[PDB]
C-alpha cells in the first residue's frame, strides 16, 4: 500500500508470530481486511492496581511505520498517567529509544509494562501523573476502582 512491500511482509510475520507465541498476559486479534489496525489484549498485571483487568487495546500502523512507533489506543477506560482523555497512550514514552528495527512486540511489551511503571513525568493524564507522585494509595484506589468497572 502506502508501505514497501518489504514492510508488509515483516508485519505479515511479525502478526503471525504474535498470534502463536505472545508476551506473556497478551492476546492479538488480527483483522483480515486491515493489516494496519490490530487488536489486542492485555492482562492487568498481578501487583499493579490493574490486577485482575483485561484491557483491550489497539495499534495502528501510521504515516512513518517502522520509522515511527504505531499509534496505541487503550479501548477499555483506565486511570493511568499516561493514557489521554480519547485513550492515546504517551508518542513519547512510546518513542524512547526507538528506531526502524523494532516492531509491534516491543510495542506491546512498552505497553505491557508501563502497566507496571506509569511514567508520570509525560502524562497525558494529569490528575493521574499528579496523584500518582503525591498520594499514590489515592492514585492505586482510583485505578482499581475503575478496573473493576472497566477490566
Ligand atoms: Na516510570
Amino acid at each position: 500500500e502506502n508501505l514497501p512491500p518489504h514492510i508488509i511482509r515483516l508485519v505479515y510475520k511479525e502478526v503471525t508470530t504474535l498470534t502463536a507465541d505472545p508476551p506473556d498476559g497478551i492476546k492479538v486479534f488480527p483483522n483480515e481486511e486491515d493489516l494496519t489496525d490490530l487488536q489486542v489484549t492485555i492482562e492487568g498485571p498481578e501487583g499493579t492496581p490493574y490486577a485482575g483487568g483485561l484491557f483491550r487495546m489497539k495499534l495502528l500502523l501510521g504515516k512513518d511505520f517502522p520509522a515511527s512507533p504505531p499509534k496505541g489506543y487503550f479501548l477499555t477506560k483506565i486511570f493511568h498517567p499516561n493514557v489521554g482523555a480519547n485513550g492515546e497512550i504517551c508518542v513519547n514514552v512510546l518513542k524512547r529509544d526507538w528506531t526502524a528495527e523494532l516492531g509491534i512486540r516491543h510495542v506491546l511489551l512498552t505497553i505491557k509494562c508501563l502497566l507496571i511503571h506509569p511514567n508520570p513525568e509525560s502524562a497525558l493524564n494529569e490528575e493521574a501523573g499528579r496523584l500518582l507522585l503525591e498520594n499514590y494509595e489515592e492514585y492505586a484506589a482510583r485505578a482499581r476502582l475503575l478496573t473493576e468497572i472497566h477490566g
